[PDB]
């Protein structure tokens, strides 16, 4: 904080306010978070998580009762893009290169056992290169995913796995693989796919497009701390319909991307082989 000049508010994290700064000492330029024991462990050995899709964390700063993260800047998120193109819609090309590096971010951390746990369009950063990369990883284990963030602002509940929605206390990687297909169809719909506004109202959104779970698909289901009898049985509908003009490749990844049972969803690692990325390429946004 004291060889840091800032430029400018960037915006608001979940659990502080974002600027991007200037290194006093080396001119490196920054994103500079602030926040107001085991904490600072788990964070400081993020400093080593270290992946071309991952925001690198230079450094954690913990002095006069407020904690800094300084981490590599980039230019935007996901989200400004997503709404910037939400006449003409982001291209299929681009789309795909942006899930293919998403997915190779997930590979990395889940491969050191490191989840993010809350992914959104916010912590999806771009550059004007057409690279993509993961904010945030591993804060939420570290600090918690709370009701509301630092200024009290909802903390969405759009890309949040059921399993966690039906009180599974000890989640897996693959919260991170539903969260990214989430993402996934929203950036080919320009729709959220699950805009749910109660923890409720997300798990009905849910069981109304994938059909409410079962033992069948979902061996242990009934026997979750949440889970009700009385939950609405409503029918799976179509892919066709949930996600077009999506081909049958991305349908097909989507839908593993989405299974219910935490077991059968696709890992990051088998998705990046998946024939959905057979013609790949990094294409340069424009914007
Ligand atoms: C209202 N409006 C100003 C909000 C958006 O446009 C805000 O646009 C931007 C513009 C640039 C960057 N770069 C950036 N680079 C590195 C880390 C980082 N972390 C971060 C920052 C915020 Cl703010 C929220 C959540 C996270 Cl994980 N952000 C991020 C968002």
């Amino acid at each position: 904080m004291e060889n840091f000049q800032k430029v400018e508010k960037i915006g608001e994290g979940t659990y502080g306010v974002v600027y991007k700064a200037r290194n006093k000492l080396t001119g490196e330029v920054v994103a500079l978070k602030k926040i107001r024991s085991t904490a600072i462990r788990e964070i400081s050995l993020l400093k080593e998580l270290n992946h071309p899709n991952i925001v690198k964390l230079l450094d954690v700063i913990h002095t006069e009762n407020k904690l800094y993260l300084v981490f590599e800047f980039l230019h935007q998120d996901l989200k400004k893009f997503m709404d910037a193109s939400a006449l003409t819609g982001i291209p299929l090309p681009l789309i795909k290169s942006y899930l293919f590096q998403l997915l190779q971010g997930l590979a990395f951390c889940h491969s050191h056992r490191v989840l993010h746990r809350d992914l959104k369009p916010q912590n999806l950063l771009i550059n004007t290169e057409g690279a993509i990369k993961l904010a945030d990883f591993g804060l939420a284990r570290a600090f918690g995913v709370p009701v509301r963030t630092y200024t009290h602002e909802v903390v969405t509940l759009w890309y949040r796995a059921p399993e966690i929605l039906l009180g599974c206390k000890y989640y897996s990687t693959a919260v991170d693989i539903w969260s990214l297909g989430c993402i996934f169809a929203e950036m080919v719909t320009r729709r959220a796919l699950f805009p749910g506004d109660s923890e409720i109202d997300q798990l009905f959104r849910i069981f109304r497009t994938l059909g409410t779970p079962d033992e069948v698909v979902w061996p242990g289901v009934t026997s979750m701390p949440d889970y009700k009898p009385s939950f609405p049985k409503w029918a799976r509908q179509d892919f066709s319909k949930v996600v077009p003009p999506l081909d049958e490749d991305g349908r097909s990844l989507l839908s593993q991307m989405l299974h219910y049972d935490p077991n059968k969803r696709i890992s990051a690692k088998a998705a990046l082989a998946h024939p959905f990325f057979q013609d790949v390429t990094k294409p340069v946004p424009h914007l």
